[PDB]
């Protein structure tokens, strides 16, 4: 399950499709807890394309959804990205995921 809460601004037009690779300035959170993950600590800007399986099945789906410009606010299943697994000593099992993410991409 993906759940978008828009921060508006942008365009509502140009959205990510196949063969395209994207940018994005993430953010995570965890629910009711600290930070876990930034790529505005590291400057560099996560370059990435659509289709391939990289990022977990919750983050990819909440990339589609949205513009440029924009910035969303995700809510990620447990299912969806480590819920069962838990990745090792940094995501607990059976978590659920918060992201600020803005979507500046190319292409």
């Amino acid at each position: 399950g993906v759940e978008i809460e828009t921060i508006s601004p942008g365009d509502g037009r140009t959205f990510p499709k196949k063969g395209q690779t994207c940018v994005v300035h993430y953010t995570g959170m965890l629910q009711n807890g600290k930070k876990f993950d930034s790529s505005r600590d590291r400057n560099k800007p996560f370059k990435f394309r659509i289709g391939k399986q990289e990022v977990i099945k919750g983050f990819e789906e909440g990339a589609a959804q949205m513009s440029l410009g924009q910035r969303a606010k995700l809510t990620c299943t447990p299912d969806v990205a480590y819920g069962a697994t838990g990745h090792p000593g940094v995501i607990p099992p059976n978590a659920t995921l918060i992201f600020d993410v803005e979507l500046l991409n190319l292409e």
